[PDB]
């Protein structure tokens, strides 16, 4: 019985320019 | 019994320019 | 018995320009 | 019985330029 | 019974330029 | 008056999400 | 008056998330 | 008046998250 | 008046997170 | 008036986090 | 005499803004 | 005489801003 | 006489700003 | 006579700023 | 006569600033 939690809650990102893998969940 | 949770809740992104894989869930 | 959850709830995106894979779920 | 928690709550990012793997969860 | 917690709460990042692995959880 | 309630009394093995926008300018 | 309540009394093995925006300018 | 309550009385083995924005300019 | 309460009375084996922004300019 | 309370009376084996921003300019 | 010239300006996306790319007098 | 020239300016994204890329007099 | 010239300026992202890339007189 | 020249300036990201990349007189 | 020249300036990120990369007179 294995449980994996990847959560994003109430996060604010002002500006994202020429970036990669920002605010993402990767399994 | 395996459970995987990838959640995005209440996230705000002001501006995203020329970016990749922003605010995404990848399994 | 395997359950996978990829959820997007209440997310706001102001502007998305020339970007790829933004706010998406990929399995 | 194994449980893994990767959480992001109430984080603010002013500006992200030409960066990689910012504010992300990787399993 | 093993539990691993990787948490980010109330963190503020003013500006992130040409950086890698900032404010991220890696398992 | 605004009253927003999320009540849980049973056994939950899945995802329960609630998103609310009251009198807001959301982009 | 604003009243936001999250009440949990049962057994939870999953994710319970709540997001609220009241009178805000969200981008 | 603003009242934000998170109440937990049962057995929790998962994630319980709450995010609130009241009268804010969020980017 | 602002009242923010987090109350816990049961047995918690997981994550309980609360994030609040009241009358703020968040970037 | 601002009242921020975190009350714990039960048995906690996990993480309990609280983040609050009241009338602030956060970047 | 007052001369105002506006040319060749590219605007990506404008949200809830005022007096953008205009000749205001 | 007053001369104002605006040319070849690229703007990515503008949010809740005032007097951006404008000839204000 | 007053001469104001604006050319070849690249702006990435502008949020809650005033008088950006403008010829203000 | 007053001459103001602005050219070839790259701005990455601007947040809650005033009089950025402008010819203010 | 007054001459102000601005060229080839790279700005990474600007937050809550005033009179940045500008020709103020």
């Amino acid at each position: 019985r294995l449980a994996n939690f990847l959560v994003h809650s109430g996060n604010n990102f002002g500006a994202i320019l020429s970036s990669t893998n920002v605010g993402s969940n990767t399994y």
